């Protein structure tokens, strides 16, 4: 079976805390003796319309921040702002800190989101960073500071911290250095994303997955150049491939014996001729939120 | 806003998973207090699995034939019994990470989270529903037996599923934590078919309400139906009947959207006898039936 699968969330659950300033409360990430959270925690609701964060933060001291792990307060002993993230040094090193790294992901890459409220994990689900740098998440009031992550061996790579829901109902946030993905700002104002596109490298990974499972009617006898493929794909609102995309498809190419550019020629035929009422892996829709790594991970184990 | 298939955070269950080996057979166990629960076919050789007499095989085993590993630590087995299709190994150490828990038997159409594990190590988490034919559509590979399904309510884990088998059709079968299979299956290495599956109608209606809450409305109509006339059409299409209890449980979603349950039933009836005409609902080309009304209310409250 093929399912959207999240990483086991326990290593991240052990890092979630609550951060409050005044009556504004959201989630933070407690790693070693530092808590990371969205800087708009320092705003009242009226502040968020047009905030001057530097001005607002110079008014705050360590003793204005309430950090709680459950009902246990963690005393704040220093604070600083890095882009759109606040870092609060606390006096206790988190004994559940996993091995971790901060990463900035590419569009197309997937990650698990641990949706949290008041520092308490509520649910986990899988997301892809869209080409327009939004994610199609599920978030309610109080969810900011929830994080997205991948887990490789035993190391947690944090890649996303949640800040905002756009008018269209999709979501926007930052990496853990506080830099937004996309052309968004943490202000209570209506912001639009670019028109989205289909994640071509993931569609190719899905076609490879179909082949591995014996579903291969769409393989044609042609090949293409990468440049010709990119120029055609863009007319169908598909993303162009990069050299890194070609490389990450390498393992599936080797597993199936189907050259990357041959699969591109097959996809191109699918694009210009349609599916003709046929299905691939049970579906009439091409799936674009499974990466090549997701295909390998779900068809091969951990 | 937003709507996503979401699992419970898995940390509380991750702290309970161990590896269980007997001879050349290895799978996963669930370690609660001083007892480890795992599928009994771990006592089988590849020859025994074809037609096993489990009581015979078990009486010929001693405690030392069982190797239980929690991470890098071997747990000493000091007792063993069998409860239906589940083996219970008594160990000399209590699991410090045992959560508050209970064993429950889930009803068809209810959902739960699965923590897929290999060699005692958590690999991924996803949401499943118990199908009306008592299969589940999971994602499981070799080495995954003993993985468990669960729900979390406040701080209590309700374990409802332990994994044993993949049917020839690719769906999955297992037991509750008393070792009783869901459905007419047996833990023998033979090809087994399920009863004809039906669609979980109350869940489809819940998901249609979710679609309206998120702005997807093209499928609505001004028609209404009686409950009985709806059920005549549902049964014609191999949908489960909708009961008055189901109507009542959908009440909160009906109030939140202003759409009477029987008006949504008229919409569903039109979809069943007309199709979607290549359109999508919440990004799906098929009618989704693995969200309960509770799943939708929890995710879409407000």
């Amino acid at each position: 079976g093929f399912r959207k699968m999240a990483f086991p969330s326990g290593k991240v659950e052990g890092c979630m805390v609550q951060v409050t300033c005044g009556t504004t409360t959201l989630n933070g990430l407690w790693l070693d003796d530092v808590v990371y959270c969205p800087r708009h925690v320092i705003c009242t609701s009226e502040d968020m319309l047009n905030p001057n964060y530097e001005d607002l933060l110079i008014r705050k001291s360590n003793h204005n921040f309430l950090v709680q792990a459950g009902n246990v307060q963690l005393r704040v002993i220093g604070h600083s702002m890095q882009n759109c993230v606040l870092k609060l040094k606390v006096d206790t090193a988190n004994p559940k800190t996993p091995k971790y790294k901060f990463v900035r992901i590419q569009p197309g890459q997937t990650f698990s989101v641990l949706a949290c409220y008041n520092g308490s994990p509520s649910g986990v689900y899988q997301c892809a960073m869209r080409p327009n740098f939004t994610i199609k998440g599920s978030f309610l009031n109080g969810s900011c500071g929830s994080v997205g992550f991948n887990i490789d061996y035993d190391c947690v790579s944090f890649c996303y911290m949640h800040h905002m829901e756009l008018p269209t109902g999709v979501h926007a946030g930052t990496d853990l250095e506080g830099n937004f993905y996309g052309p968004f700002v943490d202000r209570q104002t209506a912001q639009a994303a670019g028109t989205d596109t289909t994640i071509t490298v993931n569609v190719l990974a899905w076609l490879y997955a179909a082949v591995i499972n014996g579903d291969r009617w769409f393989l044609n006898r042609f090949t293409t150049t990468l440049n010709d493929f990119n120029l055609v794909a863009m007319k169908y609102n598909y993303e162009p491939l990069t050299q890194d995309h070609v490389d990450i498809l390498g393992p599936l190419s080797a597993q199936t014996g189907i050259a990357v550019l041959d699969m591109c020629a097959s996809l191109k035929e699918l694009l210009q001729n349609g599916m003709n009422g046929r299905t691939i892996l049970g579906s009439a829709l091409l799936e674009d939120e499974f990466t090549p790594f997701d295909v390998v991970r779900q068809c091969s184990g951990v």
